[PDB]
């Protein structure tokens, strides 16, 4: 089958859950179709061009986000994957905040 | 952590001098080990002499 590699993001990068991440890749030949998935999350159809393609993904679970990009063309299907370090966002509780009663507005 | 394009890990140096980090990987019955040495130095002592501390038991 054809060769396939994922240009961005780099393996071992930093990420935070709830923030869209751009996954862009280049392919030797134009792909008939392609899908992007994040571990066990729902897959999304990716945009494909003759020079590769791109997709936007949303990490769900913290730890190691395993993003898989699969692409089929001319009956040949090739899947690549990249793992990114995803961490929980800062709690930023802002203790001591005063809030007026909602029902008394 | 291993991915189809390689992998990554996080390590904690212990001894000062030359930290010899070894990464080993096995696949399909073939095992390959690589290593890289990094210059690790002791952190600044930053004692902050002259600090006044109230007695713990009198709080």
């Amino acid at each position: 089958p054809f060769t396939l590699n994922i240009t961005s993001p780099t393996n071992g990068a930093a990420a935070t859950t709830g923030t869209p991440i751009r996954v862009v890749f280049t392919s030797s030949v134009a792909l008939s179709s392609a899908t992007c998935k994040i571990g066990n999350s729902a897959a999304v159809n990716a945009q494909v061009s003759s020079t590769g393609g791109y997709c936007d993904v949303t990490p769900t679970t913290a730890g190691g986000g395993l993003i898989t990009v699969t692409g089929t063309a001319n009956g040949q299907t090739v899947s690549s994957t990249v793992t990114v370090d995803v961490k929980a966002p800062v709690v930023d509780n802002r203790y001591g905040t005063v809030t007026p009663a909602g029902d008394q507005e």
